């Protein structure tokens, strides 16, 4: 007659945020049959569910569900396993730490039977102690004994009906295949990323006992930093606010003359947007996509439009990312990004990529794979894609496809298991519901035609170089360098002919010339142009 | 009764050309333990820890750790020495982890909230904490103790009384599940000094030797600081520690049978001389020019 | 069921006889292979141009049939796998095969498989030798298999004498006059009214040689502009595209 759950409760109190969907499943998988009037439950011939396992990548919010889990039963205290807490020296004595932790609910059973309460047992890093059968061939052979253990008391010849177990992971592919058949570990969630209303449930939960003592300013808001906050867990939230909270703090303190702390201002603190800021761009910082450090370290000196060809290849990018994030009939779009040398390939496709506002964003380029052979880069390149597979809509950039691999015009000598890796993961779809986008950077398109590589992309761009006199003075004229009358005479040469420059050498020209007294400048200048006189 | 030591100042410490990073580690393991009490209960925040330190070796790494540790009136340091914890029978390294949390969990169950600080540190943490998964951990020790040290950190049952150091050259085999905020936030990194720092560094180590008037006036530490780039902080005292060697054994006459000149001990000093000697003849940089 | 609806994404329409009189000749095989006594194995090789649907047209063959057993080996599943696990995984895939009275096995993309590249040209000689034995031994008494291959490259095979292994090649075309184009953006209702109409008159002559796939891509790429805008678009990219056969 008595409930199982406690009188007072209340989803609010547990303040978990995040994972209603799955909190609903495991509710109505676990624990429906153990709330309903007995008369009927026991006129169906059902036998409860005895087992649940979590998984999924750190910080996501397991330990706190089991521990809330625990909580709010109304049953005796749950019996934790703090990892592998079960193992001992002596012989045989492994399984019989194993086996007492099943006593009290057996004894309990055989006393009652049919009317005792539930019995709860946590397994933290399942996979400490249980893991695959005939793997990790060492000596003594005490996993392989454990195992067998777990399993004939899980469910064997005895019956049991008031235990439920629970297991936690990180690496759901090394537990046994046995513990998961229906019966022994039936309900298998898995706890991801939180999205962007997640992100504010998770921040107006730790944010909840500071508004109620006037302790927080008006002026921060939280849209702002459930913006801005991408790519972010539950937990690299909490140290944000924790910075932020230590950061206000230090202003009242004094050092370097002793440990001093003011008592008479610290009647009025107060947390402001500033510290805010200053902790999200100093110390916090995540571990899953692409950060603004690495555009701040592609886009170097930033975009100048000094002609048309700028806008026309944005414009296409952008009709292309519309393309793909609202069409449904083609979830794969590709793109080839194809010019010249020290054109401006790698920063123009780093500013398309940047400026589309996906949540999952990477560049993978090839100066982090230095001295890798065929398989690390197939295996690197394999990782990357297959985090893009595990979001809603992404965006991959692979700049310098004739540096992946490796060619050189004598021979020819390249790597072929890149080339097909390539050529396959290029045309294979994500799951369903799923959609991506791909933008290749190169500056040899004869030769990607003769491996039959430039039909597996489905348009292509053209990236040009400085062709006109008009453009060259509006180059210059933007970047700041040449001014007065140090000018005309650039112009009085220049415009009676035409000019073929890319941008990186511009600069690295300007930069030569900049070096000489004051007076040689300009003739360096034209000296040096003109030694670099070319055409198609 | 504050973890501070009643008596305790940074000059004291003995570290120069490290003023930034010391005033960080401070502000966020150190703040939150000295604000009066109500106010951080109101907030309701929890401490930080953990911290990492990595950098070249030779520019101050240990010597940080052990004045942190004298540091704080809580108790004294616990200490583990490479791979100190590792024995043969099967179950026993990780109840040699579980050991060292002892004493926080007591006194966390006993006094609650008004315990003291327990602190943890792991000369070499790379030695034992290393990426699951890819060692071949054939008898399997490396991949449980691994799994028995995050349990125990951050688990079901919660500690706030507990901080732990780690020190480390690669700072790549550790494992990513123990770098997150929950577990270990703060990390720093420990480079060469600027001229500024030369220049504390040797202020810091010639101060006895300027007390008693063992120091000629024909030595000025401004040259000294200029003239030596590049230069680590276990190496400015390396060069000290020639020039008063060759200053000492300059009064010394003996061959075979050894015999101090007592009568030349009574005026020592140092010149110009042994120090340009020792630049010339005996430390050699690393990451200088030779 | 996840790769009978990753294959066949977008459904399979009639746009002319082709798709017919290749669906009734998958149909005859089956029915050969279903109640034959002196040739128990049987071999077929779909073969045409780039983008123009062999791997959804041989997977609607596959399940058109009831056989207790299908499978689909394709290289999605061995990306970054040397030539000993490729051996390796079609072996294990044909002796699970082996276990039945009848049994349907799809190889498409053979040219991916033995990593064909037309520079020196270079390839793999394992999976190229493990394929040409399994296309030629019976399996225990008593017992069916029917093997469906799709190649892009027919030349190629011919080179290497692959073509006298199988039994029987037939061809999937693609569009190749304005009537096929018009029924074909009739049946997916993207262009209608006085844009069909416009069309229609534009296209009539010059023929065409655009697959079903470069249509579909080309059809979503236009919708992406003004309304006024759309039909110019789309004839342009078909101009430019559609090339000669
Ligand atoms: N309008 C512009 N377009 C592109 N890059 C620009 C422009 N204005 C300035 N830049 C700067 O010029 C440099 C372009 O170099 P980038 O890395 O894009 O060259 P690249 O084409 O990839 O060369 P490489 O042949 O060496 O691979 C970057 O610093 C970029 O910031
Ligand atoms: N009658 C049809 N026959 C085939 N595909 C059709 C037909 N009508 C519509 N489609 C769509 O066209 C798609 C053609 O793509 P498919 O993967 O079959 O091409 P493919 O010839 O294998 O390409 P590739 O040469 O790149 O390997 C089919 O998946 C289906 O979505
Ligand atoms: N979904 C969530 N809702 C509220 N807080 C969360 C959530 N996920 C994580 N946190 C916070 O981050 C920490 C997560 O730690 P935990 O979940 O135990 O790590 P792990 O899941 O890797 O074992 C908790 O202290 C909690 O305050
Ligand atoms: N910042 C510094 N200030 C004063 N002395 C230093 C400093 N850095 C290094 N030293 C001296 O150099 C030695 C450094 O050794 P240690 O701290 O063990 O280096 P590490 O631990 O990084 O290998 C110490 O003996 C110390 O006296
Ligand atoms: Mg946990
Ligand atoms: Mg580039
Ligand atoms: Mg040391
Ligand atoms: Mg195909």
């Amino acid at each position: 007659r008595q409930s199982i759950i406690n009188p007072d409760w209340n989803f609010e109190k547990m303040g978990i945020g995040g994972l209603d969907k799955e909190f609903s499943d495991i509710f109505r998988r676990a624990f429906a049959s153990r709330v309903f009037p007995p008369e009927i439950v026991e006129q169906m011939g059902c036998k409860h569910v005895k087992g649940i396992l979590l998984y999924g990548p750190p910080g996501c919010g397991k330990t706190l569900l089991a521990r809330q889990i625990g909580k709010m039963l109304n049953a005796r205290e749950p019996k934790v396993v703090n990892g592998p807490e079960i193992l001992n020296k002596y012989v045989g004595e492994s399984e019989a730490n194993i086996r007492k932790l099943f006593a009290d609910a057996e004894e309990e059973q055989r006393r009652l039977g049919a009317n005792s309460g539930l019995h709860i047992i946590i397994f933290d890093e399942i996979d400490a102690i249980c893991k695959q059968r005939g793997s990790m061939a060492g000596s003594t052979g005490v996993h392989d004994t454990v195992v067998n253990q777990l399993l004939s008391k899980i469910d064997g010849v005895e019956q049991l009906n008031n235990i439920l177990v629970i297991g936690m992971t990180n690496r759901p592919d090394l537990i046994d295949e046995a513990l998961l058949r229906p019966g022994r570990l039936e309900v298998k969630m898995e706890i991801g990323l939180p999205d962007e209303k997640g992100r504010l449930q998770i921040l107006h939960i730790h944010t909840a006992r500071m508004r109620g003592h006037q302790l927080l300013s008006a002026d921060v808001d939280i849209k702002e930093l459930a913006v801005e906050t991408k790519n972010f867990s539950g937990a690299e939230l909490e140290g944000l606010v924790r910075a932020a909270q230590s950061t206000a703090m230090n202003r009242h303190i004094k050092a370097s003359t002793k440990v001093e702390v003011d008592m008479e201002k610290a009647e009025s603190l107060q947390v402001t947007r500033g510290d805010f800021l200053a902790s999200l761009e100093n110390d916090i910082k995540p571990a899953f996509g692409t950060n603004q450090e690495d555009y701040a370290s592609y886009i170097m000196n930033g975009i100048i439009k000094w002609g048309d060809p700028v806008t026309r290849v944005l414009d296409d990018g952008e009709l292309l990312v519309q393309q793909t994030k609202n069409s449904d009939r083609t979830p794969l779009v590709s793109v080839l990004l194809e010019g010249p040398p020290h054109s401006g390939k790698t920063a123009l496709a780093a500013k398309i990529a940047e400026e589309s506002n996906f949540p999952f964003i990477k560049i993978c380029s090839p100066d982090k794979m230095i001295g890798f052979s065929e398989t690390a880069k197939c295996q690197a390149m394999k990782k990357i894609f297959d985090d893009a597979y595990k979001s809603q809509l992404s965006c991959v950039v692979v700049d310098d496809i004739e540096r992946l691999l490796d060619y050189v015009p004598i021979g020819p000598r390249f790597s072929n298991l890149v080339l097909q890796a390539l050529l396959v993961l290029l045309k294979k779809a994500p799951p369903q519901g799923r959609k991506l986008l791909i933008i290749g950077t190169t500056s040899r398109k004869d030769v990607l035609q003769e491996m039959e590589m430039l039909n597996a992309f489905s348009t292509t761009i053209h990236v040009p170089n400085i062709a006109t006199g008009e453009q060259l003075l509006e180059a210059l004229e933007l970047l700041g360098n040449f001014k007065d009358k140090e000018r005309t005479t650039i112009a009085q040469q220049v415009k009676g002919k035409k000019v073929w420059i890319g941008i990186k050498k511009l600069l690295m020209l300007i930069e030569m010339s900049l070096q000489m007294d004051p007076e040689y400048r300009v003739r360096k200048f034209l000296a040096l142009l003109r030694e670099e006189g070319a055409s198609p």
